[PDB]
């Protein structure tokens, strides 16, 4: 399980940021950027979640669902996050994004023990 450490520290660096409550178009950027997500290539569409480790980690703990691809190790729970999408334009290491800030349902998928978050599905 430096395994399944290494997959939930990378879930935590795609996607917890636990004190923004909602950022903006700049927000994206720059999380995008500082996260890792634009060295070389601008990944497309990305979701931080903006809430507790300690809430987020719950939701593993709830009824098993089926994950997009067909695995039964996914959860569902409903969280504040910002979206944030490419515009279309841009140009790896500078990508730029567009933000929304809601709070909604997502899917995540949980391993090990304690079981925690190591994918967003959705």
């Amino acid at each position: 399980a430096a395994m399944q450490d290494r997959m939930y520290q990378r879930f935590l660096r795609q996607h917890v940021d636990p004190d923004a409550t909602g950022g903006n178009d700049a927000y994206c950027n720059l999380m995008m950027q500082r996260r890792k997500m634009t060295s070389h290539y601008c990944k497309r569409f990305n979701t931080f979640i903006h809430e507790d480790i300690w809430n987020i980690r719950s939701i593993c703990s709830t009824s098993n669902i089926q994950c997009k691809n067909g695995q039964m190790n996914c959860h569902e729970g409903v969280v504040k996050v910002t979206d944030c999408r490419e515009t279309g334009s841009s140009r790896a290491p500078n990508c730029r994004y567009r933000a929304m800030a809601s709070t909604r349902r997502v899917v995540i998928a949980c391993e090990g023990n304690p079981e925690v978050p190591v994918h967003f599905d959705k």
